[PDB]
This record gives C-alpha cells, structure tokens and sequence, in this order.
C-alpha cells in the first residue's frame, strides 16, 4: 500500500508515536518519506552483508526481523519480516518502537541524519489535523 501524506501521519498518530521516546510525529514522516516514500511493501536488498530492509521504515533483517536468509541474524524486536510487508503497518510500527529504545535512538537509521535531522520537519505533517 502506498499512503497518501496526511493519512499516514494521523495512522501513526494513532498508533502513538508523536512524541514516542522524545520523537515528534514529524519526525517519524520525515524517516517514512525517505525511506520508503511512504510504501509498506518497499524491499532494500544490501549485497555487502547479505541483509534485507523491509516495509515502510525498512526494518532491517539482521537485528529486528526475521528472513532465515540473513547471515549473523539475531532478532530483537522478534516478528517475521513478512508481517512487514503488510498493508496495516501495526507491526511495523512496534518493530520501529523497539528500535528506539536503544541509546540511538532514531538516529540509527542514517537517512534520518542526512535529511532530517537538525532541519525543519514540520512541512512533513502541516495540514494533516494531528
């Protein structure tokens, strides 16, 4: 499925991210946009480790889902990569929560920090109603 703009950002709303772990709504639609342009069944396959990102946030397959065919797998936030790559992100997002609670924070994801971070977001969210 691919999410129009302010229909996604009052799903996550929803869902209670605005503001999850100090992380505004914006935020997390800035990280959405350039990660997957909004897409849940977008697949990012990285030759160099053998490892695979998944859905609208690209949850990457060597630390928080699991594929079977990922090399030095481990499974922290536990779920199937497959549920994903579903229409209805609740997955998604408990599996993004779980990425937070590290230190890191949003920060371990890198297209965060070239596009978003230290930037104005707000243009992400304006006129949605959240």
């Amino acid at each position: 499925k691919a999410f129009e703009r302010c229909e996604l950002a009052r799903t996550l709303k929803r869902l209670g991210m605005d503001g999850y772990r100090g992380i505004s709504l914006a935020n997390w639609m800035c990280l959405a946009k350039w990660e997957s342009g909004y897409n849940t069944r977008a697949t990012n396959y990285n030759a160099g480790d053998r490892s695979t990102d998944y859905g609208i946030f690209q949850i990457n397959s060597r630390y928080w889902c699991n594929d079977g065919k990922t090399p030095g797998a481990v499974n922290a936030a536990h779920l199937s990569c497959s549920a994903l790559l579903q229409d209805n992100i609740a997955d998604a997002v408990a599996a993004a929560k779980r990425v937070v609670r590290d230190p890191q924070g949003i920060r371990a994801w890198v297209a965060w920090r070239n596009r978003c971070q230290n930037r104005d977001v707000r243009q992400y969210v304006q006129g949605c109603g959240v």
